[PDB]
């Protein structure tokens, strides 16, 4: 016998007591439990359950059998989770597979002693075999393989290991590649600064008595063809710094015009750049509420007391007509795979793999601490790795189910991220409605299934939602919050003398604090397979045309329709007044229209939209990262083309991403296509965003276009 | 005593859940969340105990209640959602009494004829300054309540004004050259005229229809075409499109193509029958109501607020967190949000004097005889408030909504209570903000939004408007479209038929013999924003890429070109979603010295392709008559009489009497009382997914505080 409230809260359930009904309600993930003290039975998700030991009330305190949690929550009356008897071949590496793969490479003599890992991931078996698993249950007959990418000092090495046979299949050094930043690089950088008298010197000049209070933040340095005076072949990071004044918000206290360049192979500062002294803003600016009181609000709950409409079977999700596989990657986070829509009995392919491709937050300011600053969060830091556990009921609604996921850390040890992903169903207005005059109304509710993931790199938090609509639409939303990267300036108000120079590149958002203008650019890789792999890309441009049919109208609304046959043409800006379809030319609906999906890389946003990259074309960043300046890309499927910024974007000299994948301008005619959507905002700051930035959203959409023969949510014919 | 619980409460509109295990009823309606056990002498209402005289009785597991149960429980007073109003707000709509009174005053005139009908009976609003002083300083309003009474005398419009405090007719003005809107009885008239026409019965026989009594008409306005339509300019005319009733409940799926009757309403006669080639009527049953579908098994989801709401509704005034505002209903534009303030640390700061739909238009792109003139001015021509669709509880709005009744005059001048006219609900909208600093505890708060939702159906589209108050000061306006598509009857069954290419020049083939004609939805919103005061300026901020003149390796920088927009003609513009447009207050600054502003975003996204302007050539009449369609943003000088982007009398208008007119003098917009108009819409190209019934599509607009506050507005009360 064990104390109920304490044990249940330790287990993650919410416990509610209703004194009028004398009834506990226990909620956790898919389980909604009702139990009265002294009763011999309980209710799990609407279903009766016999108890071995009743709940006993001793002294206004609930006690339960030590076995109650297993008997009630793992009873099988919660159907949310089902056992996976046959593993999906895209399942992520398990903890054991991660450990096995590390032993296999550590067994090589070429494995040097301080070697770190940038990625340990499933090597994807071939597409055709994976589709036949999902659609025909045909076993895949390859062994499980892992990509093991190692960073030996500054050297990158790619290995492949076979996990069934426990052998090493290849070992390829990659000359010229720089590695991504690893967690331990953060501490190194912070120690190197703590141990430089030269740095302490530099900081003393800037008014800082105590150099031990200085917080560093490490940045990749980009590539500028020697013009930043940094040699190409060293492992370098740039270091910006802030003053810890004890408000929990080092970000609010920048030490402007002071940059250290750190060589991580020498573990020393190798350059200090110093510009005008700007006094460090010092006023406490906490964002955690330590100085605040919230208003009392009344409680709101979203409850599903008979359980969920979805089923999670291992990593497979089933919900209404949708089925898909959800797996987690250390670089790009969640990946949605083998997505199909069940059209009256038949599973129809929609998307083979979908995931974040990459993202970049480049800044607009040419000064010493800014000019090179461009966060490539997934590429350079690893957004999977930096997943933020979801705060139950706040980051996601209280009817969510939260999943743990596992990936390798930089030392090769499996790391379990709790609450890495949230899945929840939500009400989203009426699905359709018609109220014919003087007739009974027709309305049905809209339901969306959301898959939500959060990653935090330095000062922003990014939120990605993959949204499945019952009617076949799929949305992808990207939200941004966190703390602005700010410049320390002399101006306190717009009336000060330096105000105008001070704000040339950003808004004054606090006294001495300027929010530097920048962009948020997200790129999604969507290997759509519209009812099969063989697809084509169709444009439909609504046009105003002279009326030629007679009568009083001078004009008409027509559609200009044409195919886009190759990769260079498919790389384009997106006009939200046009329609872009990925069609299957081999298959038609009942009316003879090619089954298609409409691609909408900009379906809206709460911040101003990027039309492309806010950079002149002669900028190195513009040259290295082509993906930034078009909204839409379509390339021929290739298992190894995965990242719009290239595989090794750190200090890269040219575009190894989407600029390379499209170089040879290949045919896109009736073939396996991969769609990439680039969507962006231009962020000009305002005081409302300081000291913490209310979440801002961009939206994208994939809508079925004559994929069905009729309203998909009408339901099956009697 | 007794009366049967389940039946009484469901009649009453409450949701009823019985929990067999807990032996407990949970009854839910609007702001009341009630728990009651059979036999208990008490019940719980929003967390408070309440004594019952008669307990809920169980007999053979039928539940029984006292015939006074409903008033005792739902009228207890433990539901605090609704409070009675202390001093009537000067913007409260006409009451049923006031409507009846206003009608008696004009009926007591010698000039009143018994055929006269009413297009509008509305509060004539007192002046803006006195209304603000009432809201902000509690100063009573000393002008008397007046009503606008707008009458249609056969084809003539008369505008009467009546004083209700003093019971008299202050004025009576015929308005020459104005046509009146379509009225509800016009629907019946047009259907009877067609049923009485032997010539129409013949036209319909030609096209396969042997039974003329199974034909359904629908009235359209005719527009203006400089005579090319062959129609008398002065007469009261409407065009009639026709459909075959086949008994599937969806006559919209069965057009009788190329048949138009023109009807003179005065004369009660068909004046002209335009015929073109014969196209066989599509006959296959296509019900949208599920008579032929399997109901899918879905598990329940409830959004519950078991201690009541965070908002209070005091008369028509709504209070929620830091917002206060006033809500009323107009027969032409529906809901109006007024005297909107944000409470900043004890000081109520002005945001918006009046906000409402201005007008809307759905113009088609097909030049054939049943199409070429077709453009629904849904509010202006039909009265969207009049056509309000009662919210379907749990479906049209979430299960935690409160549903308000509204009263407007009908066309004969009798008050009409519309049930469930507006839904108010609070909703979760993700994290308000979050930061997870590496190795520290998390910070996250939930975002909450308050939605005011109204739905209106005109013919075949159902429209859903949401006004959304974010806790942090943002205001969103979303427009949703659903219903049944206007379809053309055609000969092609599939795209393989010989006529397919021509049949689909103006629309997609969405069913056998059925084309969804391409069109646009264009919405316009009139927002009298008063950003912390009436005296505002318009500012542009265009992000630009400039050469780096500061040295270092960069070739370019990100900067902003800032300028004022000094006059109306300059303020009428396309919106580029990559730029920023602010209504500032040049007289008031935040702690940083920045003028307190709102950012106006007329296009914040949409589910359909976006309309860049009117999809018409510059020489179309519809184009000439309706300037509002081609610009996303207009700013004009406050004028109490300028309310409709399409003009006050848009039926068969020959020129622009709306935003084209309101801006034609190109007046100054420098530090003055400005009114913002947002035009936004979609180009609709149909697809099979939208037939027989169209899944709801949404467009979004946003108003965001810009340096209006000093910091993150949602941080919480400062303890330090
Ligand atoms: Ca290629
Ligand atoms: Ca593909
Ligand atoms: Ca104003
Ligand atoms: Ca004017
Ligand atoms: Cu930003
Ligand atoms: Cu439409
Ligand atoms: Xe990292
Ligand atoms: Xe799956
Ligand atoms: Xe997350
Ligand atoms: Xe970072
Ligand atoms: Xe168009
Ligand atoms: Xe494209
Ligand atoms: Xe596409
Ligand atoms: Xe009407
Ligand atoms: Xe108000
Ligand atoms: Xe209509
Ligand atoms: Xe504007």
């Amino acid at each position: 016998m064990v104390p109920m409230d304490k044990t249940l809260k330790e287990f993650g359930a919410d416990v509610q007591w209703d004194d009028y009904a004398q009834l506990f309600t226990l909620i956790k993930d898919g389980a909604y439990v009702k139990v009265k003290p002294g009763a011999q039975t309980a209710i799990v998700n609407g279903q009766p359950l016999a108890l071995q030991v009743p709940v006993v009330m001793k002294d206004n305190k609930a006690w339960v059998s030590d076995t109650f949690i297993n008997d009630v929550f793992q009873s099988g009356l919660d159907q949310t989770f089902q056992v996976e008897k046959r593993p999906h071949p895209l399942n992520a590496l398990t903890a054991d597979e991660i450990k096995q793969a590390v032993e296999i490479v550590k067994a090589s003599a070429d494995f040097k002693p301080n070697t770190r890992f940038t990625e340990i991931s499933l090597l994807p078996p071939d597409k055709e075999a994976v589709w036949a698993f999902a659609l025909e249950n045909k076993p895949v007959d390859q062994p499980r393989k892992a990509d093991v990418i190692m960073l030996d000092g500054k050297h990158i090495i790619e290995a492949v290991v076979d996990l069934q046979n426990n052998k090493l299949l290849s070992w390829q050094p990659i000359k010229d590649a720089h590695g991504m930043v690893l967690l331990d690089d953060f501490a190194s950088v912070q120690n190197i600064i703590n141990n430089s008298e030269e740095f302490a010197a530099a900081v003393k000049k800037r008014g800082i008595t105590d150099a031990k209070k200085v917080i560093t933040t490490p940045l990749t340095v980009g590539y500028f063809d020697g013009k930043d005076g940094l040699k190409q072949d060293a492992r370098l990071l740039k270091v910006i710094s802030y003053l810890d004044v004890g408000d929990g918000n080092y970000w609010a206290h920048p030490i402007e015009n002071l940059v250290a360049v750190v060589d991580l192979e020498q573990k020393k500062i190798v350059k200090i750049e110093e510009g005008p002294v700007v006094p460090v803003p010092m006023t406490a600016r906490p964002f955690d509420g330590r100085d605040r009181v919230a208003p009392a609000v009344k409680p709101m709950q979203i409850i599903e007391p008979e359980g969920k409409n979805y089923t999670i079977t291992g990593d497979m999700i089933h919900w209404r007509n949708w089925d898909f596989h959800l797996s987690m990657n250390s670089r790009v986070g969640p990946m949605i795979s083998t997505v199909t829509y069940n059209d009256n009995g038949t599973k129809r392919k929609v998307m083979y793999e979908g995931s974040l491709g990459g993202m970049i937050v480049p800044y607009g300011d040419p000064d010493i601490g800014w000019y090179f600053k461009a966060y490539l969060d997934s590429g350079d830091y690893g957004m999977g790795t930096l997943t933020s556990p979801i705060a139950r009921g706040k980051d996601a609604p209280s009817n969510a189910v939260l999943l743990n996921e596992t990936i390798a850390d930089y030392t090769g040890v499996p790391m379990e991220i709790p609450r890495a992903i949230a899945v929840f169903e939500r009400y989203a207005g009426p699905e359709y409605k018609h109220q014919e005059m003087g007739q009974p109304n027709v309305s049905t509710e809209r339901r969306e299934l959301v898959v939500r993931w959060i990653s935090t790199v330095g000062n922003y938090d990014y939120i990605f939602d993959w949204i499945f609509h019952e009617n076949g639409t799929i949305g992808i939303d990207a939200g941004a919050t966190g703390i602005e990267a700010v410049k320390g300036v002399k101006a306190k108000t717009m009336h000060d003398e330096t105000a105008k120079d001070d704000t040339r590149y950003g808004t004054l958002i606090d006294h001495n604090i300027v929010g530097t203008t920048h962009q948020h650019i997200y790129n999604f890789r969507l290997d759509l397979d519209v009812d099969g792999e063989n697809n084509s890309l169709v444009a439909m441009d609504p046009v105003v045309k002279p009326n030629t049919a007679g009568g009083p109208r001078t004009s008409t609304m027509q559609v200009n329709q044409y195919n886009i046959g190759n990769e260079q043409d498919a790389a384009q800006k997106f006009d939200p007044g046009t329609i872009r379809l990925l069609s299957n030319p081999n298959k038609e609906n009942r009316m003879g229209n090619p089954v298609s999906y409409q691609i909408i890389p900009y379906a809206g946003g709460t911040h101003p939209v990027a039309k492309g990259a806010q950079f002149a074309p002669d900028e190195w960043i513009y040259h290295r990262l082509s993906f930034m300046d078009k909204q839409l890309w379509v390339t021929r499927y290739h298992p190894g083309e995965r990242f719009p910024e290239g595989k090794y974007p750190n200090r890269s000299t040219h575009d190894t991403g989407l600029g390379q994948y499209s170089k040879d301008n290949e045919s896109l005619d009736n073939t396996d296509a991969v769609v990439w959507m680039t969507t962006g905002t231009t962020h000009v700051a305002r005081a409302e965003e300081w000291p913490i930035m209310p979440t801002e959203w961009v939206h994208t959409l994939l809508k079925p276009w004559n994929f069905f023969d009729e309203t998909p949510t009408l339901g099956a014919l009697k």
